[PDB]
C-alpha cells in the first residue's frame, strides 16, 4: 500500500476523523504551532504563523472554507486567504480521515489526519509531485500544547528535524 504504519484504521480511526476535526476549527481558531519540513504549495516557501477558522458547514459535502493566516516569503508581513477544505479518504478508509485543499482555480492538494483530539491534531503531508515530506501539528493555544498530540507528533515524525511554526511571536 506504501503507507505509514499509523494508517490503520482498525487500530486508529477513532482518533483520526477529519470531518469532527474540520468542524472543530468552526467554533475555535487552530494554529500551526511545530512543523517538519519548510516548503509548502499552500503555506508557501520557508512558511510560519500559519492559523486558521473555518465557516460554511456543509455537511452534505463534509466540506468548510478556511480562512488562513500565514507568513512567507512572499511577503514581509501577516497574510490572508480564503479556501475550501474537504475531509476525504485516504490509505483505503471507510471514515473520512484527510484534508483536500482546494483553491479557487482548482488546485487540490490532500493531507492526512495521523492522530486527533479535541483540541488538537497531528497531521501527515505526504509530498508527492516533488513536494516536501513532512508532519504538522495544531492546536487550539499557541502557548499550550496538549501532551497525546505531542506525543503522537514526536513519534511519527522520528528521524526529523522539528521548528516552530505559530507561537506568540506571530501576534507581537
Amino acid at each position: 500500500a506504501n503507507q505509514p504504519d499509523w494508517a490503520d484504521e482498525a487500530a486508529n480511526g477513532a482518533h483520526q476523523d477529519a470531518w469532527k476535526s474540520l468542524k472543530a476549527r468552526v467554533e475555535n481558531v487552530y494554529y500551526m504551532v511545530k512543523a517538519t519540513y519548510k516548503n509548502d504549495p499552500v503555506w508557501g516557501n520557508d512558511f510560519t504563523c500559519v492559523g486558521v477558522m473555518a465557516n460554511d458547514v456543509n455537511e452534505d459535502e463534509k466540506s468548510i472554507q478556511a480562512e488562513f493566516l500565514f507568513m512567507n516569503n512572499a511577503d514581509t508581513n501577516m497574510q490572508f486567504a480564503t479556501e475550501k477544505v474537504t475531509a476525504v479518504k485516504m490509505y483505503g478508509y471507510n471514515r473520512e480521515n484527510a484534508f483536500r485543499y482546494e483553491t479557487e482555480d482548482g488546485q487540490v492538494f490532500t493531507d492526512v489526519i495521523a492522530y486527533s483530539d479535541d483540541n488538537c491534531d497531528v497531521i501527515y503531508v505526504p509530498g508527492t509531485d516533488g513536494n516536501e515530506e513532512g508532519y504538522e501539528l495544531w492546536t487550539t493555544d499557541y502557548d499550550n500544547i496538549p501532551a497525546n498530540c505531542l506525543n503522537k507528533f514526536n513519534e511519527y515524525a522520528v528521524g526529523r528535524e522539528t521548528r516552530d511554526v505559530f507561537t506568540s511571536a506571530c501576534l507581537e
